[PDB]
């Protein structure tokens, strides 16, 4: 069980200097475009976001691949739930005086994303040619994404910050009360939400003025506090293996995604629905004696269990948006389901051969 588990963590923990040499390269990028962004009288709060797989110590297989996120808040906004998505809204301002940065980019009294983040990769785009440290390129609209000295990619993003409550369809969502305490959870939903840009699916289109919400914040701050006990890995008596199950599950897929590439059917599939499946997981079992280190293979067989679950019964809820389903018949395909179900089957019947590949 955890035999050939812990080899293949102990393979990954190998490529952490690697990814610590580059961003220093990265540091220098993504500093300069912070400086010239808060020249535009729009970007002006304009920050960085500390929530990702860099922070959150989760990293696996994409030393040269790296993702950023920058936050901007927005003092006083209305949002309008588009279509009865439960995730997606329109950004409706309320503010006394209608002077706010943001004026250029609304479309209406809604506030348009195609055109928000024009002029935000415009600038960014304007902004590497500047430097001659190391060669800096953007790559073509396929939201800006950085190749850097051709080997080093950056995925920066733009993030919404509204300190108001969260909305109405997170009420239900958070189920960490009996896992974390109740106490925690009225904590972390004082703390605010973001909002990133992203398209609707529509018959013969997209919607390109619609926003989903953001929780990585809240995320990152449960992996790092895990355990129902605070000293939970802190001691040898303590030592679980969340975080371990998270990036074995993490790195499967990539696997099978890399193996796969060619053919495009877990395309479709991202690591956010291996993280969403955990958390459920997590919920399910909320006791660190469920998570004993000794129990690795026995714990990692249930997530990939669950997961499986999922695949099948095409039902994953957003772990902050429970009406949310990542993975509804419309967003993927039965046959893109049956497709990883599949291998990922045959994987847990032979010892996962895809870790060694
Ligand atoms: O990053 C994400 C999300 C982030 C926040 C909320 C829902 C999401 N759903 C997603 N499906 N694929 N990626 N992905
Ligand atoms: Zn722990």
């Amino acid at each position: 069980g955890a035999s050939k588990l812990r080899a293949v963590l102990e393979k990954l923990k190998l490529s952490r200097d690697d990814i610590s040499t580059a961003a220093g390269m990265v540091k220098g990028v993504v500093d300069h475009l912070l400086l010239r962004l808060k020249c535009d009288s729009a970007f002006r709060g304009v920050g960085l976001l500390n929530t990702g797989s860099y922070y959150e110590h989760v990293k696996i297989s994409a030393p040269n691949e790296f993702d950023v996120m920058f936050k901007l808040e927005v003092p006083r906004i209305q949002l309008e739930e588009y279509s009865n998505t439960r995730a997606y809204y329109f950004v409706k301002f309320k503010r006394n005086p209608k002077e706010n940065p943001l004026s250029q980019f609304l479309e209406g009294e809604i506030l348009s994303a195609s055109k928000m983040l024009s002029k935000f990769r415009k600038i960014i785009k304007e902004e590497i040619n500047d430097i001659k440290d190391t060669d800096v390129i953007m790559k073509r609209k396929r939201a800006v994404t950085l190749l850097i000295s051709e080997k080093i990619s950056v995925d920066i993003t733009l993030a919404l910050e509204s300190k108001s409550s969260w909305p109405a369809s997170t009420q239900e969502g958070l189920r960490i009360q009996n896992w974390l305490s109740a106490k925690v959870r009225k904590q972390l939903r004082l703390k605010p939400f973001y909002l990133v840009p992203k398209h609707a699916k529509e018959g013969n289109g997209f919607q390109e003025e619609t926003w989903r919400l953001s929780f990585s914040h809240i995320e990152k701050e449960i992996l790092n506090n895990h355990g129902k006990s605070k000293t939970c890995c802190e001691n040898k008596e303590e030592k679980c293996c969340r975080k371990d199950c998270l990036k074995l599950m993490k790195y499967l897929l990539e696997q099978l995604k890399e193996r796969f590439k060619d053919k495009k059917h877990l395309d479709k599939f991202s690591s956010y629905h291996v993280k969403t499946a955990f958390f459920h997981v997590c919920t399910q079992n909320p006791q660190d004696s469920q998570w004993d280190r000794k129990d690795l293979g026995l714990c990692f067989d249930n997530c990939v269990t669950y997961f499986l679950q999922c695949l099948r019964t095409e039902k994953l809820e957003n772990y902050f948006i429970p009406e949310f389903n990542l993975f509804s018949s419309n967003l993927i395909d039965k046959r893109s389901k049956e497709f990883l179900t599949k291998q990922i089957e045959y994987e847990r019947n032979n010892e996962f051969p895809v870790f060694d590949e």
